[PDB]
Order: C-alpha cells, then structure tokens, then sequence
C-alpha cells in the first residue's frame, strides 16, 4: 500500500518554500527536494523544460535520467502535445513509453504553464503500479499552480 | 567510515554521461545524480550558478537549501571570492558559516570555470567531519574540469 500524502501540508510548504522567488531554476530545484521529501513510493521526481519544440531535463530528485524528449514521445512528451496532466496506472501499457528505468511502473505527468503557453512538465514515476490517481492529479496539479504563480 | 571512491571508473562515468551534450542545466542536473549516486558519506551534493553578482542555487541532489549566496559569504560563497577549491574538515569551524543543515559537517566546493571565468560552483557536503581529503579533491577537480570541457 501507499501511505496517505499529507497535501494540505506539502501545498502550505511549497508556497512558503518559493515565496518571494521568481528564478525559475532554483525553484524548480527546490521544488523537487520538496516533492522527493512528501512523496512516499516515487522513484524519481523532476522537471523537463521546453526548448527547441523538445523537452530538456531539468532539475530532479534521482538517477540520472535522459535529456532529450521529442514532443509527442513517451508519457513525457505526449503530456507536452497533449497539454494535460498525464496519468499512467502502469507504464507498460503507454504506447510508445520511454523509459527502461526497471523501477518505474507508474508516472504522472503535469504540464507547466506561462501565459497560457506549456513552458515544461512536472515528472514523477514510481516503483510500484497504480502509485497516483485522481486524488494526486488534482493536488499536483494545484502545486504546479503555485509554482505557476512565481513564474508569472 | 568512509568507503573508497572509485575515481577511475567515476570520470569515465562521468565523460559518458554528458558526451555530446552542451546545455549546462541538463549536465548540471544529471551530474549532481551521477556524484551523489557514487561517492559515499555525502548528505547534499547540487551546483550554484554565478549570476549578478550572486550566487544562485541549481540543480542538486538532497534536501532544499537557500537560494541566495552572496560572494564572499560561507564556503561556497568564499570559493568565489578566493576563486579557489575549499576543503571543509568541519564548517562549524568555518568564518561565519551559512548554513541550518544539522547534518552538514564537512563540506568541498569547486569553483567551475569557462573562458577563465568563474561561473559556478560545485557543493558536496557530509554528515560526518573530515570527509573530502586531497585525493578527493584532485579527483573532483578534474570530474569538474570534465564537466566545464562540455560547457566550453
């Protein structure tokens, strides 16, 4: 089982852990120690940023990971063309996932928004199947609104 | 206490990992995983990148950490006013220390450089004293000096 993630707490954190800063990439740092740190039963939390029509790794709680991802490619990249929070219950079943990583079994993906343009995506997997469902959608999804907010 | 780095093997590691690649945040972001995930007895390891003036925090591996150092301020910020590598038996000993970690006792940082230019730094600090000796420190400069071959 997973245990309960207490996001009440963990939004009320991130907003007083990134208030007053605007520098997206020490909030982004920030933000995904923060993650790591709350989030019970994940195996890599970070951030890919949009460049080139292509998605390039940012800063993450974890293995190393690839930097290059083609938009429309993977969990990663159709979240990307998609513009909507992706929820994979089980990776295997992603058509055409990338990511080999023998401990990923389930991902959620965030689109990150500036000026109603997608500027990246929130990445977390885990390894274990099923790790997130509409409760976390909706609660992730509310703490990339607040760091939204500092990017404004 | 401390089990050996296996240096030789790290920097071909490390040459693999970031070979053909030139964006400095994704280098930053999965050399920070790289570091943390082969040297032992480490309890935060991540970047500051040199910007106005200032250091500010980048990709990294542990805990959130202050974004803002000014130069000349703690270990890393004195890294940059004396441009040189700073080797930290025990940071409770060093001139004001900047730093609320309780688990930060010993700590290294590595000044980074392009075009002779200091434009980061590298940060790796451990819960116990007298962590980084001097083969940690000509194995980490040159890791580092890899890292700036890409960023050149």
């Amino acid at each position: 089982t997973i245990n309960p993630t207490n996001y009440t707490l963990l939004k009320k954190q991130a907003a007083s852990l990134i208030e007053d800063e605007h520098h997206m990439i020490a909030i982004l740092s920030n933000m995904s120690a923060l993650l790591n740190d709350n989030l019970d039963q994940i195996n890599w939390v970070g951030f890919y940023l949009l460049e080139q029509n292509e998605l390039i790794l940012g800063p993450f709680q974890g293995h190393p990971a690839c930097v290059h991802i083609p938009i429309g490619k993977g969990v990663c990249g159709t979240a990307v063309s998609e513009r909507r929070t992706q929820v994979v219950a089980d990776v295997h079943q992603f058509k055409g996932h990338i990511a080999c990583d023998a401990n990923s079994k389930s991902e959620i993906v965030v689109p990150i928004f500036k000026d109603d343009k997608i500027i990246g995506v929130l990445d977390i997997d885990a390894p274990i199947t099923d790790r997130f469902d509409d409760n976390d959608k909706e609660h992730l999804e509310a703490i990339v609104k607040i760091i939204e907010k500092q990017l404004a």
